[PDB]
């Protein structure tokens, strides 16, 4: 057998093709050519009311479209059997193979794989793909449309291995060895014995245990002496390796990503891994990824992944469904642990033409699906069934939770915004945050396991400062929209220090000043003074496109922008989550009409202390306990510098400079040669300069980009929440100082050569080898 790639070379039709397009002889060859994975959403138009989307789906356009795709069949897999696979389509996908359909599949974020075998032809096959979003209010955020993740042909012996056909489980003993069971399902039409022969790749290649078995599901057992164990700190990943032989001849053969360690959660204490206790430092996050919506690549993923990592995150949860394959991967090989969540509400529709309408009859299936595909990922620790479910009953608990337990009875099942049950771990939202919550669950519940699966929500935009005090409710209200039950932000300073910030209303302060209830800072206090709360995931990774009112194309929920370039909070949590010494001043130092006046200056750090200087006179020494440092400091323009100290050395040290008019850019990018023909990402950021290279953080500089050699645009973008424009065109605008271009390489080697100009600037190129 093999796994054949099956990505390049589609064709697309954006809108409705009529019931003709199913068909073998139906004429596509006026078509557009493409390669997925592919958003089509992110590639039109944002309008307010034309598309059909709104607030909560992002204003892009939706509707019908259709994918189709020619293959011949070679004379080696005359004998095989031969499927595919679609690791996502968004959503409602019908598929046909020559005129003859395979189903409808409504969920949009779930694997599949449909049989071909039996309708196969002798030179030419055809597929065809219906995806219907003609619904498309069909999420609370933007979703994207499309074959938005992989494809591939699985060809395979008639005897093998089915997808998602492997249980992989395991039980430490001590540290000095581990067992383990295999569960493997073989689909097969021959009598004859099989042997089925594993093995468990250790991280370093070697095969480090072996077990063989004899079939006519197949259950091994097995064991290993000192199994390197799992963790965020040491992401030890074996591969296990699973064929079925005969005659000492290999009939199928299948790999996958397993690892050992052991989970524990208790009333007391919280969480544990590997028998040491752990708070879980943790993030939501959405599936989609800025500029290019919800067709993401590896590199761009790994990129996120890593900059969480940076900021001392040890888990993100899946708000709020089934991420990709892709994603799971990378968890396991980079050390973030997985909080797997599979719905947002059940029956009752919360986006009015989400899974609501597709539950009762699909949930069983669906489920079912993602969990024997995810149940074998380390990084995995627990599972979600659902998230502020509206109109939720016993019946559907049980009916999630009894599934949940029986096909992974080796992780404990939790639920958004279930404090007060099937639960094993009572998840708590919002709520969270309000005077005396979580103190009263406790007392009332002190044998009931908790997490907060989403807690806070801050409001901040990159950027952007405000002195004093801004409370969603009443300052930046949501849709749908009390002193008493916030946990109080004083004022930095009396009298507000940058009002003309008050003309941009759709922004929110980058100090920890712009909130729903608590600060990011006495959030993550809270959690910590509590040992038995497990930890918190909050609100907000990156921004990501949709749910936000008109004029937004995005909210300010995260503490990174929707570019990937990280806002203040990023390095608050960096401060509160890392031990390596570290400091970090807010705002910047450029403040030209404001000499004379204060400028509240904060620091985050995990220092000892720390002293801020302005052109090297010491403002004075402040020892750091816990809260956020703030010196008032009447404005001159100068150096300003905060210089971090550990037991009376200086360990760390942050600056800023004030700028002077713009000048030209700097370019900064994460790679310097890319494999021609693959997927890889350039990632630019750039930034807008004044003529002593000091960045300007007012800079909003309209700029132009012009690639030559064999180089590629993906998309650009500047992180701005109310900047509308064409994400696969080289000019984008830069916001408070920066912006993003993505770059990827053509088919052919070569020496590549990006340039970026803009009216007044100096140019600046920079050189990829291909």
């Amino acid at each position: 057998g093999e796994t054949i790639n099956f990505c390049k070379g589609w064709k697309f039709h954006l809108g409705d093709a009529g019931k003709g397009a199913s068909s073998s002889s139906y004429n596509d060859s006026q078509w557009r050519i493409l390669n997925i994975p592919h958003d089509w959403s992110i590639e039109g138009t944002y309008k307010q009311f034309e598309n059909g989307t709104d607030w909560q789906s992002g204003f892009l356009p939706a509707g019908i479209s259709w994918y189709r795709k020619t293959f011949t069949i070679p004379s080696k897999w005359k004998n095989k059997k031969v499927q595919i696979l679609f690791e996502g389509v968004y959503l409602n996908s019908e598929v046909w193979i020559n005129g003859h359909w395979l189903g409808k599949r409504p969920n949009g974020y779930i694997s599949f794989v449909y049989d071909l075998t039996p309708y196969l032809q002798e030179g030419k096959n055809q597929i065809a793909v219906k995806v219907d979003h003609s619904k498309a209010l069909t999420g609370r955020w933007y979703t994207g449309s499309g074959i938005y993740r992989p494809v591939y042909l699985l060809v395979s012996n008639p005897t093998h291995i089915p997808y998602s056909g492997i249980h992989f489980r395991s039980k430490l003993q001590n540290k000095q060895s581990a067992t383990y069971t295999l569960s493997i399902e073989i689909e097969t039409q021959e009598k004859k014995p099989i042997k089925v022969k594993t093995y468990l790749q250790a991280p370093n290649g070697s095969i480090a245990d072996t077990s063989e078995k004899i079939f006519v599901l197949c259950f091994l057992s097995g064991s290993i002496r000192k199994p390197l164990l799992w963790s965020p700190d040491s992401p030890n990943v074996y591969t296990l390796i699973c064929q079925l032989t005969r005659d000492n001849k290999i009939l199928d053969e299948c790999r996958l990503p397993v690892g050992f360690r052991q989970l524990e959660f208790n009333p007391v204490s919280g969480f544990l891994l590997n028998g040491k206790s752990l708070k879980i430092k943790g993030v939501c996050d959405h599936h989609t990824v800025g500029a290019v919506g919800a067709a993401v690549p590896d590199d761009l993923l790994h990129y996120r992944l890593k900059l969480l990592k940076d900021m001392g995150c040890n888990a993100i949860r899946t708000s709020h469904n089934p991420f990709s394959p892709a994603f799971y991967n990378l968890c396991d090989t980079m050390g973030i642990m997985v909080l797997n969540e599979g719905l947002d509400g059940w029956n009752q529709p919360k986006a009015a033409d989400d899974y609501g309408n597709y539950f009762d009859e699909w949930w069983q299936k669906d489920m079912t699906d993602f969990i024997k595909r995810d149940r074998n990922h380390p990084s995995i620790i627990m599972w979600s069934i659902g998230n502020e479910v509206t109109g939720a009953t016993p019946e559907i608990q049980h009916n999630l939770v009894s599934l949940f337990h029986q096909l992974d009875p080796d992780r404990p099942v939790t639920q958004g915004g279930t404090d007060p049950n099937y639960l094993d771990i009572i998840g708590f939202n919002g709520n969270g945050e309000e005077i005396g919550e979580l103190e009263h669950f406790h007392k009332n519940y002190p044998t009931l396991c908790a997490i907060a699966t989403e807690v806070p929500h801050t409001y901040q935009t990159r950027g952007v400062y405000r002195s004093q005090t801004q409370w969603r409710r009443r300052d930046f209200p949501a849709p749908w929209e009390f002193k008493h039950r916030v946990f109080p932000i004083p004022d930095l300073t009396e009298k507000e220090c940058f009002p003309e910030e008050s003309d941009y209303p759709y922004y929110q302060s980058s100090y920890d000043n712009a909130s729903v209830r608590i600060s990011a800072r006495k959030s993550w206090q809270r959690t910590c003074s509590f040992p038995w709360l497990m930890g918190e995931f909050r609100w907000g990774s990156f921004d990501y496109l949709g749910e936000a009112e008109w004029p937004q194309r995005c909210g300010n929920f995260g503490i990174i922008d929707i570019a990937a370039i990280p806002k203040d909070a990023y390095f608050l949590y960096q401060s509160l989550w890392t031990d390596k010494p570290m400091v970090h001043l807010l705002p910047h130092w450029t403040h030209p009409g404001k000499e004379g006046k204060t400028i509240p200056v904060v620091i985050y750090t995990n220092c000892d202390a720390v002293e801020l200087f302005i052109n090297n006179v010491s403002l004075g020494s402040k020892p750091y306990t816990g809260e956020q440092l703030i010196w008032l400091v009447p404005y001159s323009p100068g150096k300003i510098e905060a210089r971090g100290i550990k037991k009376g050395k200086i360990v760390a040290t942050d600056c800023y400079q004030s700028a002077e008019a713009p000048h030209s850019v700097a370019l900064a990018s994460n790679k310097y040669s890319v494999k021609a023909g693959s997927d890889e990402v350039i990632r630019i950021e750039i930034d807008i300069t004044d003529k002593n290279g000091i960045p300007c953080p007012y800079a909003s500089n309209e700029l132009s980009f012009h690639v030559s050699g064999p180089l590629r645009l993906l998309g650009v973008d500047n992180g701005n929440p109310t900047d509308m424009f064409p994400y696969q065109q080289p000019h984008c605008r830069c916001f408070r100082g920066k912006c993003v271009v993505l770059l990827q390489s053509d088919e052919e080697k070569g020496k590549g050569t990006l340039t970026v100009q803009g009216t007044k600037l100096v140019e600046k190129k920079l050189i990829i080898e291909v």
